[PDB]
């Protein structure tokens, strides 16, 4: 059922999901206070094609840390999702930062038992992914390009603005709106009656400093995706702890200035 | 409820809906054997703007004939639909051959008690109209242009072909298909599980001879819309009776040759 | 079967098929010596939409003359073809000079018992029509435009040239050729092994004088389609007799000069 | 005859065809459990023009392993196909990843005694190759470019979708469909009556991990083409065994997770 | 006279013309069994402008080998042709792989006593060169670019196809055909009455393996031009002998497999 999957997915509200690559980085992200760790197999990506992490690394990370352990599957690759569901991962991320498997179609996420996290860039994609069965949505910026926050905040603002426009729209115009954004009408009506999309919204792309995570959490999101670019700094633990405390206390400026 | 409206609408299956313009033409179309008469107020349209017929003409036609009496409302004009529903017309036709009131939006046909007939040109428009609340769909060709049947048969073939493609599509591709035709996914799944759209399909545009009505009924439609271009011939009663008998016996070529 | 239909169709070889419009014109074209008479219902076409002739006119013409009586059906309109087959017409002409019913698809001429005549403009269309089931092919020029012979002779030359190229082509290139002209490969191989398309080829469009019919019969065709533009001259019988004698004696220049 | 060639070709159903380059790699691919080994002569391709492998290498590979030994011939180069048929190779691959010999035409595969494997990218090319005489078809993605699976799964989805559309199409539209995809009509009707193309379908291009082979076998294919990019890894035998076991057990997720 | 020049030129039928660059390579190509050796002066071309070989090298090669010794002259450079005719070379090659002297005009090959070999890319160029006086024609592919055979086989197929089309064309269309290919009409009529162009046709460009030479000789050519890219391999004598035996036995697949 979709209700129980949303219930399992909404325990990550108000936390930071850290991208780890080994048992040591997983233990570090757990000790920092991350809500979950998403696994990437390589230490470095030498400009090649990326794919689902190797299963023994996922088993090691899952045995080491006690926080939920996500995993990445190429978009449209349902066999990788089946393999991940067999490994009993807590959440499966139908990720588009990894090389795309199927450009046209996506994974029919209703056949699986594990909750899914899908990326979006506007309300149309978010509602389409929720219709396909995604139990959690992440607003995506720009990965593999830089550490800038422009595209992420732009997409978050776009999504929140479209949802606020929907929440006050006339009932006669909801159909034309759903046609304009190419979204299923039932989910559009649910977003109109609820005020938010009926899933958990995280942010991704460019979040490096505590200020960026606090900004993402002040725009209305529920959490941040902290990539692996933090573990190559001078002290990864301090950065991770500061980001986590920023997500937890996004309203207090003194705590933010202390973590920064 | 939508179920009872579809039930009231599906009594027109296997009949011809004749466009009448007066009490005499209404009585003629009733004596010919039409399943219903759709009302157009003027005797002639002098290149002006057309709109909903005048209520006393609808009352006269409804008092004269005992067959269902439809009425036309400009697309997007919900006040004309309210006025028609107040007159207790059996069916309301959200017609696009009459001048368009609202180009962007349509009528929220869920607020009304009378069944609605909406025009379409492909499966996307048909499913959108069924989602808005249309209890009956007519595949439209080209009105106010000529008496040709090309556009009507083209649209009927397109709709039936899209429905046949849906009926056999892979379950993973139904989402991308619904996005491609911009239709609500629940109605797309209903059309896939049912084999036809879950309403009554009529044809319109260019049906003049019995051969055209039999062709429209052999492509899979459920009835024809016979315009007012039949009453300006030498003998309208013979043409109407031949069209009705053609719709009733679309499979027998001898009856068709006798009516022609 | 297709063999018996080709057998019934190939009795028109070396004759002129005259377009008649009434019992008197049919008797005139029979007394002139036409091999068959193709029926057109109106005396004049007032710039409207044309369609299959009215059945009582076909019955009258068929009762009057003893030569084969053709009939015209709109391309893609199979119900008109069913009605014509019910009237026991000798040949059915899936004509494109009459307004087109179905622009995309044609008639599945395998379901009918009467031989079909289909129009073409190159070898690709000819082979496609023979594959659909056309028992006779007419190379078409330009109707409803003028009385010029340019397009007709151009199309006849194109078809005969493509067939002559096929007859000598290398066996390895026949597949690429069939792909280039978009024709079924079995019919392409049959045309290569036979030297002509495996049907009877007539010409149509602009044939007015005996010289034009003799030219069409000297390019390799098997007959001509003489339209109704001959009956509006000063003496239709003399023109028809001259055209028939020209088709019969296309090789003798003295007979041609006498008929002209 | 084509029937016996399809019979000899359909013994490869449910297996992986490994691209080997020497006697040692051939023995390795045989010990892994490959259904057949396709031969490529060089150890490396230094950005030059590739062609049919040198005959003594084919003789050595054929003497070493007992599994079927394929061979590659440039598309349009029938003399290389004659040389390969003289060497008594089990299957000849009219390959397009090797430099093209004849851009316009292909090999007339009816003159040869050995079964042929032809590449395709849609149903039109597949049916054209089956008409030319190809006893086996491989859906091709992108070679010599990367190790991505996007183009391969896109082409497989396109072909299976076109075949599913054909299987349910109206009988009157099959002719226009065959014209649209430019395929011989007899093979189109055979695909419509059979539900699949009347040959064995393999996949090629980018298959590296067991998940990719299981995905290709879950989309409806009958086998995979595992290129030579597996023998340059740390342990080629483990990768080959995992791919073979994935093709054999494409439905079991636990076996897939164990092989991965 | 042109007849005696064609007679002297047609002794090369069924042989390979090898491009040599020194006395040793000339002796090697003679011992391999080449029908003639075409002389190129340099050991390497360092991206400069090439021209007629130096006369003492031609004299040395002509004194060493007993097979005919060709020579290259820039297209449009008649003084180089005069110098070559003075050296009593057996054949003069008006070559376009060497830098072009005159882009617009060619050599008036009627003023010379030695037979000429001219390059072509279609039947128009072939007939124009035969009209200018070329006693032998070579169908050219792509030199100085790669070792691919695509352009050569494309041009050979184009020329043979145009000649086969001519051989069966209607007599009234030969004039328009000659205008379309811009060829002298007398030579077009000679090609129509003869079935081939009235000269000896060789192939050039990309012929490296015995399979390529056998393919060129199976398409209808009379010989191959084996460039100097064979003498920079590990064993030039084996390659040359295999190419010669392939040209001699282009119909036997066992001999071809033995030479390959």
């Amino acid at each position: 059922p979709f209700s129980v999957k949303v219930g399992l997915a909404q325990v990550l509200r108000g936390g930071a999901i850290v991208e780890v690559s080994s048992v040591n980085q997983a233990k570090l992200a757990e000790s920092a206070g991350a809500c979950s760790v998403i696994v990437s197999d390589p230490v470095r990506s030498r400009g090649g094609v990326r794919r689902m992490p190797d299963p023994v690394l996922i088993k090691e990370v899952k045995r080491a840390v006690s926080v939920p352990v996500m995993a990445r599957a190429r978009v449209g690759h349902f066999v990788e999702a089946q393999i991940l569901e067999s490994l009993a991962v807590d959440y499966i991320d139908e990720s588009e930062i990894i090389s795309v498997a199927d450009d046209d179609h996506f994974i029919n996420k209703h056949n699986f038992r594990s909750p899914f996290i899908c990326g979006c860039r506007d309300t149309g994609e978010a509602l389409r992914r929720i219709r396909e069965g995604a139990a959690m949505i992440r607003i995506q910026g720009d990965l593999t390009a830089t550490g800038n926050i422009a595209e992420t905040v732009k997409n978050v603002r776009s999504l929140m603005g479209e949802v606020r426009v929907l929440n006050n729209m006339d009932d006669d115009e909801v159909f034309t709106f759903a046609k304009k954004i190419s979204a299923p009408y039932d989910l559009v009506a649910q977003t109109k009656q609820m005020g938010r999309v009926p899933v958990v919204q995280f942010a991704s792309g460019g979040i490096t400093t505590p200020a960026d995570a606090a900004l993402m959490m002040q725009l209305g999101c529920d959490g941040v995706f902290v990539g692996s670019e933090v573990f190559d700094g001078p002290d990864p633990f301090k950065k991770l702890r500061s980001i986590v405390q920023a997500v937890q206390h996004y309203n207090d400026p003194h705590v933010l200035a202390e973590m920064s």
